[PDB]
């Protein structure tokens, strides 16, 4: 893309998107999950490009040229993200995560605090502790013999029986270059994240400074999942959610206009005070 840069972050050379838009705050920080990169956000960036500064960091070993790197977790993702923001001179930002990029977002809210990071948006992030099928998927990702079997089972869950051309292209072309080094790590880090923090809902409730957070999601589609979101929102005045009714796990790809309007609402709320 026209906006892709590379910088040295501590020991590692990381790629990142920066449209270097000169405009009012806040900056929109789009956080990828595990074993994909800024390509997941190409449609969402087009929705936001004109009106906001947009930054998308890629994690260690992530990007157009994936590589083997030493083991790292979401704490390093957070430091890598802040170091890129410091280099760029960004003060105030609205972070937006996909799936297990949420662990990075919630820890980023904690470390950055509510003046720099007054709100956050989490997209399609499993709010409950792993149910058997997802727990099984993580087990296979960590298996050096069965990791691709793991990825195939997740792609099935993510597409949810849809022939969704753009999402299939992301999973089968834009993620094809990621290996056991990434997918194995993703299994290990996510399993440890739930084990250590209990759940995304526990981790958000545990913030020193609670702030406005919206969960926007298309799946899981079952009423039981909507109910845990409604029960959390009813108990926590700062928490909201919207079911986007997109076909796949990837609303940034399949309903980028819908994601964008939630992000614009939060950016507008920050600008008013
Ligand atoms: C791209 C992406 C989405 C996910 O939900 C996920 C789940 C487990 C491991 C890695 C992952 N990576």
């Amino acid at each position: 893309d026209t906006y892709l840069h590379e910088t040295l972050v501590f020991d590692n050379k990381l790629s990142y998107i920066d449209n270097q838009r000169d405009t009012d705050g806040p900056a929109i920080l789009l956080l990828p999950g595990w074993c994909h990169d800024h390509r997941v956000y190409k449609y969402l960036i087009q929705e936001l490009d004109a009106d906001f500064r947009v930054i998308v960091p890629n994690w260690r070993g992530h990007g157009l040229s994936p590589s083997e790197v030493p083991d790292f977790g979401y704490q390093e993702q957070v430091k890598d993200a802040l170091e890129i923001l410091d280099q760029l001179g960004v003060e105030t930002f609205l972070p937006v995560s996909h799936a297990h990029g949420g662990w990075v977002l919630v820890e980023l809210l904690e470390q950055a605090g509510p003046e720099r990071a007054p709100r956050g948006i989490i997209m399609d992030w499993l709010m409950w502790a792993p149910k058997p099928d997802f727990a099984k998927s993580l087990t296979l990702l960590k298996d050096p013999e069965r990791w691709r079997e793991g990825t195939h089972g997740l792609f099935d869950v993510w597409l949810d029986g849809h022939d969704e051309k753009r999402v299939r292209h992301h999973l089968l072309e834009e993620m094809a270059d990621y290996g056991y080094d990434c997918w194995g790590r993703s299994g290990r880090v996510i399993e440890d994240a739930y084990g250590r923090n209990g759940s995304p809902m526990q981790m958000m409730a545990n913030l020193t400074k609670t702030r406005p957070i919206r969960h926007i999601f298309s799946q899981p589609t079952e009423p039981e999942y909507e109910k845990i979101n409604s029960d959390f929102a009813e108990q926590h005045p700062w928490f909201s959610y919207a079911k986007l009714g997109g076909p796949t796990h990837f609303p940034a790809i399949d309903v980028p206009d819908r994601a964008a309007v939630h992000i614009r609402e939060f950016a507008t709320a920050i600008r008013q005070g």
